[PDB]
């Protein structure tokens, strides 16, 4: 029942900051542009230990599962290819991206009705607001 409040699809309504936080982490101008608009649903699942989280959009498709306090390779929508770890952290699931020396860390919260996604990238965030599907 871990992340039993998780478990759904996700239709992304409202960005703020994103294009700072993209800036931030080193996302180049075509890319920001046309992840900026996408409107992506994100799919979030549970199988025993296993959690799948997908995006699906316009711009680009994702999947990663994993087991919590587990590093695992991913390739983020951006094309980073990143080593990740995702813990739950009263609650909410934190999930940690590290590559070339950088991190960034994305918190994934549930509030009310939302899902709200919590993006931090040095001195920047950005929050993404979710609602079901
Ligand atoms: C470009 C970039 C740089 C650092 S993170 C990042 C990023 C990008 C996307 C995205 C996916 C498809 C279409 C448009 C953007 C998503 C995403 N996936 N699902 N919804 N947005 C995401 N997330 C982890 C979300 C959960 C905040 N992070």
């Amino acid at each position: 029942h871990m992340c039993d409040a998780f478990v759904g699809t996700w239709k992304l309504v409202s960005s703020e900051n994103f294009d700072d936080y993209m800036k931030e982490v080193g996302v180049g101008f075509a890319t920001r542009k046309v992840a900026g608009m996408a409107k992506p649903n994100m799919i979030i699942s549970v199988n025993g230990d296993v959690i799948t989280i997908k995006s699906e959009s316009t711009f680009k498709n994702t999947e990663i599962s994993f087991i919590l306090g587990q590093e695992f390779d991913e390739v983020t929508a951006d094309d980073r290819k990143v080593k990740s770890t995702i813990t739950l952290d009263g609650g909410v699931l934190v999930h940690v991206q590290k590559w070339d020396g950088k991190s960034t860390t994305i918190k994934r919260k549930r509030e009310d009705d939302k899902l709200v996604v919590e993006c931090v990238m040095k001195g920047v965030t950005s929050t993404r607001v979710y609602e079901r599907a």
